[PDB]
């Protein structure tokens, strides 16, 4: 299958475009979209996203990966293998920076071939249908790695803080502000378990100036309606949470911001 | 098939790993998303939005609902089927109380079947993701309903204020993206009233009244006049030709409206 | 394929029900959808944006077209065969205007076997679902052309202003979701030549910009000019929304003078 993530929104007929040529190379591949409501030229939140959505698909899933700015200037297209069995095809603009150090880089090749192109002449500003499309559409039709062109050693990696732990707390960044308004941090519960911090403890969340007190909770319906919670997303990372309410109001904070949370 | 309805948005990833988790558990499962904008724990929203759409889907389809707020309590994860065969698989919190209503309950299931689960560690928030999709995908590829789990004799149900004649009484169940006013007053329970096409009621909503003529499509208003007429499933609706009847009667779902 | 674009929204349940109508009559139907965020009863827009999707999507296509605001009244529904080969699902209220012109017209056909619907008797307000849904379904399915009525030999047509260059004026056709802002310009047309800067005029106010090739050759929150992914004369701001610093709408005339 194709994990299909952008942000060119589905208000456009773009989607829909690339789908097209993707259906035309191969009329049986399966395109599961991700998102294509990554904010405008977000790639900092698109790197977040695509590690998080690929913890749930299987080995040998070819992902497009289209958040591409710097669309027809120098910066390379690339496809990615991780040491997981996943492939990548996106532009070298460090959108696949966290895949990258999660799973581990097996092989990385620059998108060479022009005979996997959808046209001769690619138009200058959407390489998601003319170049990135056709060749995930290809290596999800059997196509061998190698045929994309030829080894890169190096990648563009986005500059992050990694979250460590010290002195009886934990520091990170929000990554994604959900649609309930949940805010999921960077930080793996499991790191902050090492606080030795547990169910029904209380720790305090400190986002700039404020600090709020959290339950440290399961489920939402743990706490009463309104309430502040702390608990790990589906994907494994630490993320608070109102029960029945939007977090992102209430602690007033937005993707990238800082936050700590001490025991 | 299998009919999809949520309230997780379609701009978070979380609709797209749920469907490659059904992907996964049957590569050839065709999953139609029926909508993933249901209001955040609007139950209500959706057990309305469910009916209307399952009208519409063949006997046999596996519904996979989940507005699920009660994710990771002690609240219920069932599998309903209805008397139509229609099979439901979603939180036992009342999204399923107008197909219960409307098709009567021929057997209701708790999931306890493990095995049906996509991860032996289910996450605490994502039931849609570990426990009713796979569920659902397994349901719709064969599962016998009886390996799902136990029986109940009992669900949750949403109190509601069924539409009665007296003029007509009840309620907004769904405003759609035009503005168009959708109760839940069966448009042939209004037409007990002496009332035809071209006469002109009084909708009341509020405190406010207005005049809407009783037509059959929006063009047989004029541009911005209101009407009232049948919406595509059958219910009473209250619409602007052109316009936006929600902004101009200044009303919102659940609403209490008055036909006169 | 059936290319799918309407003005019903992906929040409401009524785009799931028509595909499941399709699906219904073709389980293999391979549905890909253009786009249901069509402001509504914007037929206009609904023509550029189709004509656009249009030309990447294979000959034989069939096209599923409903920005239906007379849905249920006298207006007609028809089936139009371009000469590019591809097939047009739709009321007749002037949405297939661009591809008409555009591709030229093969045969137009009045929906009128009722064999090909969904239901005996059609809802009165979602011909969508009841009427056209099904017959593109059946024509995507091979259903021959003269099956699906008499023909006709008119259809409406959406007066529109067509671009010139005396400098080069046109009308913004599509605003997408960066802001960015095509016209009805062709790029053709408009080729001055990279890297010069031009003038951009909407209304009473102007702007500098450099005609380029990428978003990036351009500093960041700098506007250019250049030729979208369809061969339209753009407008855009690098990293930034065009539609925004323009402070233009879609139907806004726009002027470019060297
Ligand atoms: N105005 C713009 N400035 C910079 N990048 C853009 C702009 N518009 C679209 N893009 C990029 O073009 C890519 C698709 O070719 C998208 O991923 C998007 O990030
Ligand atoms: N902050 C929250 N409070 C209560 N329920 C929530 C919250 N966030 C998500 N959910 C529920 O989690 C479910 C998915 O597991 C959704 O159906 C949603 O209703
Ligand atoms: N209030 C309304 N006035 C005019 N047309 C409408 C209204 N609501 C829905 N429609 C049209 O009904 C069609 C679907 O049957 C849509 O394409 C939409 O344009």
């Amino acid at each position: 299958m194709i994990g299909f993530l952008t942000d060119w929104g589905l208000k456009s007929h773009y989607v829909g475009v690339a789908k097209a040529v993707i259906k035309r190379i191969n009329p049986s591949a399966e395109i599961i979209d991700i998102t294509h409501e990554v904010e405008p030229f977000n790639v900092r939140k698109a790197s977040h996203v695509l590690y998080r959505a690929s913890l749930d698909f299987p080995p040998s899933t070819v992902f497009l990966v289209v958040v591409d700015y710097g669309v027809g200037t120098s910066r390379k297209a690339i496809v990615m293998k991780t040491k997981n069995d996943q492939y990548f095809v996106a532009p070298d603009n460090g959108v696949l920076t966290v895949v990258a150090e999660e799973y581990g880089v097996a092989e990385i090749r620059e998108i060479e071939n022009r005979e996997l192109f959808y046209k001769k002449n690619p138009s200058f500003t959407f390489h998601g249908r003319d170049i990135f499309a056709p060749v995930a559409a290809h290596l999800d039709m059997g196509l061998p790695l190698e045929r994309v062109g030829d080894r890169l050693l190096s990648y563009e990696v986005l500059k992050m803080r990694k979250p460590v732990v010290e002195n009886e707390k934990v520091i990170g960044e929000v990554a994604i502000v959900d649609t309930f308004g949940n805010v999921s941090t960077n930080i793996p519960f499991d790191l902050f378990l090492k606080l030795s911090v547990d169910f029904d403890d209380v720790v305090r969340v400190r986002v700039g100036r404020k600090e709020f007190k959290a339950a440290v909770a399961k489920a939402f319906g743990d706490v009463d309606t309104g309430e502040l919670l702390v608990h790990p997303d589906s994907a494994g990372f630490l993320e608070i949470a109102v029960n029945l309410g939007d977090a992102s109001q209430v602690l007033s904070v937005k993707e990238g911001d800082e936050i700590e949370i001490c025991r």
